[PDB]
């Protein structure tokens, strides 16, 4: 067993074909399922993996009632591997409200945060075993990317996040091997506000696609540098914009470098990837609120923040249906890095008041250098009939 | 681990033994089963697997209701060993209201289709990974085996469908190397409308057994030539016929090349395979509806369309109990290969009204060159004591 | 990996301490549990299983309502790692009422029989797949071991019996190499009527301790010979005996060659074992019928039909409470051969009318050299308060 | 596969962070969770494993009633991977009211204990099989660690206990290779009662630190060694004092070699290990019931019994929260041996009389190099909620 470089190009895109369905809620109406949220997918070199945040609690169940609410003590990360539904032999790896995960090609990392609001402890698990931890170091909330993180050549990076969500925060990105924290490195470039990155490895390094919950409505990237620790980071030029809320498509606008300051508060979070000077991403169909998920290219979308040329559009979930945080992964084809993507169908509280609680299932695409065709994969869950 | 040849002779068949039942109908009175239909079996080089498409939803479950529909954003793939029946921790391995598998002898091969009627895509997954999508060609329902594909030397056929149920269609056979779509050959041959193949390895090539939906009551033959693409087609001479519906044993014909015209509209999937110049069948017990299942074999019934001389009958399950879609399997046996079958045991709407929901367990039966007896091996459950 | 011999000498026994409890009738109270009967436990060199018939239904389920019933098309050999309480999870090996399962080493031999009771087909699957099969040869219920079969040098051993459960039946023992039948011996010796053998590896053969049904409350002896397929065959001497029902301690005597005539009408399934001239045996503590479990020695009792000698008694299951079927198994230790036992919990009807169903729990015990106090180990379960 | 020898050097530790919860009641609330008690964790060379003792019933389940009860027939050791919560599908591993288990890099060994108060058996499991057992000797309720055992170049020592629960009892160190007790030393040295050690590997040798439930509050302290088979004994010296009940801070006192004679009736299970001369340990922040949990560092707290100087305080489960039971485990690094703790979490009966059970959750942390934060982690089931 070998560590992971990724060491291939890219594979050729035209686009997405359905991968995976968990069908989660839907199976919760006769069946013990948990109750989840910021869900995502790793693989190992073998096979791939779904993993979510519970809240210590299955669906038809009287602790379900208020799991609108983002940290408890009882949240844990589970893993399965991807389509196998959160049952009740799904394993909980870790404590975490917030976690990032990946395999460097040896063992797995998971990076686990929970405890105070203002005192977060982060734990460092590699191959079964706890390695390091570290403190929360601006008492705010020390949160990670909810996706997986990136190894190469057996260090892994993760970027994490400490301070206002409305404002100024502290970002940095840390480099571990073996599940021994080796290195941080700052956050450094034009980049203001940064959570939940999707990471991806660009050889010889790492990109990530990014939320900021302050003044942008595009998306933030962070560019890390394997072997030196360095950072840059800016935004994705698109002038169709990425992050949920946002102007309209004749209304909005962006800045490879800057926040667009425009309905720049709050987010959700999301992915983009690279591909020449063009971008594939995807975003919520509406553009106030999670509902609907589509997936494009914009042609010179990467290095032209006027450009505003989208191709090869696909309806990943319709517009009237519930959709959420997306994040993407990649999986090593035999002669090239393919690129995936999961996207978080978020039913209940607050937005669906048929219930008490709030989880989600989830819907899974991988890239072709095929062809496709059309269609929706809602939640399908009848709110109306849910376990009363 | 090296790649399946099926360079062995066909085993000496003298009809078939009991190997499998799930009782699976049985079970979600108290339960949580999944709800389930077009299933079918395949086996690793080591052991065997049970594979059906699923609904999105377990049986005692208000999602159950109207699953007698063929094609939702909810339906999957499932897959479990055989023997274990569809619980919650089965894996969805991808997204299908349409699908064939089948493994090379390194890994599996998953040919999954989803989406709009009008515009279906189907994903290739190989060995854990999205390697290659087709989109529906014209535009009609692109549908597939609901069986097993078959791979030799790690090149895996499949044959596909789109087009018409009841008229001329389009259909293609597909070979599959690694997961990479390599060549598409279009069906050629004297057979007329062709779905839901049951193939077989029939070294050095492969041999299915198919569903003609429109004016044949016989089942079409389609030969598919491994290492040069081309393509020939007919129908099964014995004018002893297998598709359901038919006209009775003593109005019956059949023809070697043509549909019949004999009650054609409409079908059922089914297989028959050929031993010198007999040929082997299974097909339900009434005649123009899915109830009971028999097999028997026709002396002279592959090269001889008057024949209709049947010996080793064998009753799978009874006249008065409901049978459904059978398809053929092949296992390597030690010196040769033997030839097995499932039979889908279909409960619910619309033929049985006592409950809302559509869904089947499964019998399976292996050739054997020893003795065997007698028997009935019916769904057994009870729908007006079921989830109601 | 290689051939099991078991060319090892037997292990030291001064009684039998605890191995595993399923206790699969009190979880089946809340919780999704297998109605069964007919288990056993047999062991690969690595580690430990067991297996039951199933009635095709769980126990909080419709479908368990007259699971009294012995033959039905819907029961199946079961397979869990012991401890494993037969869950929805659990793997149906095969299609049976009827069953004996063995290991030689490289992989799973299990022997399954199914259909009408007039023509019973019994099928060998070995390693994952089906590899023969034969007819029932008398027409009258073609049964077995209901416990493991043994194998030599990849040489299996199984003894089964069609004909009369109350006068002379048709008793043979087959030898299967690689799920092939390689030989049939007959019934020879002064045995005069033989089911439900409980066998055990004695290199360089095998020896089974049965069950008389018709004359005998006096266990009969079969001697497989392995290399050469001749059979002797007789009765346990011990003046004790081991069936059930039977004479009292002091009213009750045996023979070494023949049915005792004491009683002898039924039986239960039980185990022996010799120890130089000494017989080590299990029986219900009731005479009559199947309540409360014991084992001890009976010096001289494996040569001597006089000798009612019991020494190292132990209480396996209360006289209160309710036992039923045991059979041995063997397990290779690392300088020896121990030889351990199951009992049969059976609980429900006929003999209990609080409930419609009948089933088991499990209890387990294995020989030991070293030392051991007292205890009492029944079902647990409360049947005045059971899924109503 | 080689022998564990754990010659490594202790890992640095400045606290613990957090590594699994199961939130196991949570759970139980909707779904079929076991119904357990005395639980532990263990941990092979790659993965981690939870333990417990069952009550031979899930919680939603009419034998949950009256399961405060320490000793029945139907209670059995489970084992799951670490965060799997006890399903159904949980492996039963052996029969026992009291166990310890541990892994010596090739298999693993469980020490199973059940049967009569007064006449107790305990079986030695070795790699899947029965290698020994032993009787009460002293006929009052032979019990053992209730945590894991410890094994060095592939000899296991356990401790076990049998006479008195509140005066002089007759504790012995049994060591085990291969499953084989091979020698059994008696206690030894100062420590006066003695009862369900938590070992560790502190090479050449094992240290535990126990409960005496007799006339100390402060842990007694047995230094084993493996070489040579001798015993020496002692208490935990630290003016801080582990067992519970105890007096408070202020009031508190030990001593290196007796018990302290301060409410030294009663005990819990508990942990402490040594780090030059100082002491880290847990116990419930509440001094006469089992509330809340913390940990801390006593400066000199290892060889100087009137120090009080606590240091690198932190709060597991709060004041208000209900704990229990804890344990040491100890995983192997890559450069030297982590040292580990869980936390039984026990609702019900008799403390909670809002239903009619006992049962547990689980917290585990692990020590760390690196840095940590606060929180609580209870187990945040509502039992006024919970399956009435
Ligand atoms: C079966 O399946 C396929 C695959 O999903 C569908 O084909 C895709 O159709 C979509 C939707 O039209 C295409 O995406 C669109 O591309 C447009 C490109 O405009 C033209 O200009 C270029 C010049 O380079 C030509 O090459 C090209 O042929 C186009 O004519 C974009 O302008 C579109 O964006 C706009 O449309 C949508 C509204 O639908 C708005 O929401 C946007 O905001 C914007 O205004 C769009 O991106 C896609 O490229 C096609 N894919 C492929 C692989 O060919 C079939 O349509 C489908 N069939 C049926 C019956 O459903
Ligand atoms: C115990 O188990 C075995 C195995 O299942 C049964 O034996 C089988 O019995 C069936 C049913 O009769 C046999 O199948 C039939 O074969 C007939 C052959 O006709 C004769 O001619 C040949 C000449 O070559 C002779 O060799 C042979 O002995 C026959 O006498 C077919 O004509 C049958 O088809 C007709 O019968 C059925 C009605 O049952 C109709 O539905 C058909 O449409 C058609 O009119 C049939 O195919 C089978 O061959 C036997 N198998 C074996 C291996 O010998 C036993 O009968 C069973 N015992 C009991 C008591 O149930
Ligand atoms: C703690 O645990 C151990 C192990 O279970 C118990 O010790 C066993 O006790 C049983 C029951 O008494 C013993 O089994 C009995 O052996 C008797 C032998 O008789 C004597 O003669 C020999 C001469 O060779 C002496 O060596 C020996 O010491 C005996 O004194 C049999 O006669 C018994 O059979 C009769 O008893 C039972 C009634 O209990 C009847 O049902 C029978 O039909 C019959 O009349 C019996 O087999 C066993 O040998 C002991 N085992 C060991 C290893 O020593 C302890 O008793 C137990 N302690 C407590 C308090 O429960
Ligand atoms: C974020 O997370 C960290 C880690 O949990 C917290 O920092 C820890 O805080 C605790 C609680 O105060 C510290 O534990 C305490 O250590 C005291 C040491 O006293 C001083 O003297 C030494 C001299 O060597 C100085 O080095 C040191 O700075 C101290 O000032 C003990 O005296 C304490 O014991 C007493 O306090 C508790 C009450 O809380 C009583 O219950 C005891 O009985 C006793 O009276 C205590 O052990 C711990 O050392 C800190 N850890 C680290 C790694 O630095 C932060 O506080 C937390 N932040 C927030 C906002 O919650
Ligand atoms: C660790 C944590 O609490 N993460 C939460 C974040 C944060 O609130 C924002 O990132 C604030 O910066 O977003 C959510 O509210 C959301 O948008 O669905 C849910 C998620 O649980
Ligand atoms: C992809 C798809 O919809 N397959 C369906 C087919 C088609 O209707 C026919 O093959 C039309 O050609 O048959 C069924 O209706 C049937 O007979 O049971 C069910 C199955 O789901
Ligand atoms: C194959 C079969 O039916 N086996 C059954 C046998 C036979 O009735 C006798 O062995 C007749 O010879 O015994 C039982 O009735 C019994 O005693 O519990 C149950 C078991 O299912
Ligand atoms: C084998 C056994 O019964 N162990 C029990 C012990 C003993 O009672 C004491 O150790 C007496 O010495 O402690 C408990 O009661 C307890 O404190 O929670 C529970 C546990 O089941
Ligand atoms: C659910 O939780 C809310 C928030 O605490 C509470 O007000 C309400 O009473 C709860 N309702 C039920 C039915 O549990
Ligand atoms: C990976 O890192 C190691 C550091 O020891 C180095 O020797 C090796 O050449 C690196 N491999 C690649 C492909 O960069
Ligand atoms: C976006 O979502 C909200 C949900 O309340 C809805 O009212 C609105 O019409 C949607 N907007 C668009 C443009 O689809
Ligand atoms: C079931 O579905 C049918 C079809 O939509 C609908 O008319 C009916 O109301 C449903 N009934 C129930 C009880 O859900
Ligand atoms: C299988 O295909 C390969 C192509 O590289 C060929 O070399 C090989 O000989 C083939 N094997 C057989 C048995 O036909
Ligand atoms: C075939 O099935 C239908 C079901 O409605 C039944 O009415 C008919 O009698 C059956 N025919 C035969 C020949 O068994
Ligand atoms: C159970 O089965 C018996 C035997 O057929 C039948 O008479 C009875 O009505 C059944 N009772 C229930 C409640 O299902
Ligand atoms: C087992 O059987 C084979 C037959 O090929 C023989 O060669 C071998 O020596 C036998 N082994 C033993 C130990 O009897
Ligand atoms: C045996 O069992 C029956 C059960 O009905 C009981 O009545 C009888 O008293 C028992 N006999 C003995 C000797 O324990
Ligand atoms: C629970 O057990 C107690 C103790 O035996 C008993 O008195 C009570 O009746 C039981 N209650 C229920 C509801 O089962
Ligand atoms: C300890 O626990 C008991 C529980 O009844 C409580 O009444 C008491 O106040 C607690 N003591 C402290 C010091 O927290
Ligand atoms: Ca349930
Ligand atoms: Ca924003
Ligand atoms: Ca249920
Ligand atoms: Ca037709
Ligand atoms: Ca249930
Ligand atoms: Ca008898
Ligand atoms: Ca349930
Ligand atoms: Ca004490």
């Amino acid at each position: 067993a070998e560590y992971r470089n990724w060491s291939k190009p890219q594979c050729d895109i035209t686009g997405f074909a359905p991968f995976s369905k968990d069908n989660s809620i839907r199976l919760s109406a006769g069946g013990d399922i948990w109750v989840t949220r910021e869900p995502y997918v790793s693989c190992d070199p073998d096979k791939c993996y779904q993993f979510a945040l519970g809240q210590g609690t299955t669906l038809n169940n009287v602790h379900s009632n208020n799991t609108v609410r983002d940290r408890t003590p009882y949240r844990t990360l589970l893993m399965n591997e991807l389509g196998v539904p959160f049952h009740l032999g799904t394993k909980q790896v870790c404590i975490a409200w917030s976690s990032s995960s990946c395999h460097d090609g040896k063992a797995w990392l998971h990076v686990c945060i929970t405890g105070d609001d203002k005192n977060a402890t982060a734990s460092f698990i590699y191959n079964g075993r706890l390695v390091d931890s570290v403190v929360s170091w601006s008492k705010e909330i020390l949160r990670t990317q909810e996706s997986e993180c990136v190894c190469i050549n057996g260090t892994c990076t993760v970027v994490m996040t400490d301070g206002s969500a409305s404002g100024k925060a502290d970002t940095k990105i840390l480099f571990i091997e073996e599940g021994k924290i080796v290195h941080t490195s700052t956050l450094s470039g034009s980049a203001q506000h940064v959570e939940e990155c999707s990471c991806y490895p660009r050889y010889p390094g790492v990109r990530c696609v990014c939320r900021d919950n302050w003044k942008g409505s595009n998306r933030p990237i962070v560019d890390i540098n394997i072997k030196d620790h360095s950072i840059v980071s800016s935004y994705v030029c698109s002038g169709l914009v990425g992050d949920t809320p946002r102007k309209n498509d004749s209304s909005s606008s962006s800045h490879c470098l800057d926040p667009n300051n425009e309905e720049g508060g709050h987010g959700v979070k999301g992915w983009a990837f690279d591909d020449g000077n063009d971008v594939w991403m995807g975003r919520t169909i509406n553009e106030t609120s999670r509902l609907g998920y589509e997936t494009f290219k914009v042609i010179e979308g990467w290095s032209n923040p006027k450009s505003k040329l989208q191709i090869n559009r696909q309806v990943i979930v319709d517009r009237g249906n519930r959709s959420g945080y997306s994040g993407i992964f990649s999986v090593e084809g035999k002669s090239c890095i393919n690129r995936c993507f999961y996207v978080e169908l978020i039913r209940g509280r607050k937005e669906e008041t048929e219930v008490l609680w709030t989880s989600n299932s989830i819907v899974v695409f991988c890239g072709t250098s095929g062809t496709y065709g059309t269609g929706s994969w809602p939640d399908g869950a009848d709110l109306n009939l849910m376990p009363i």
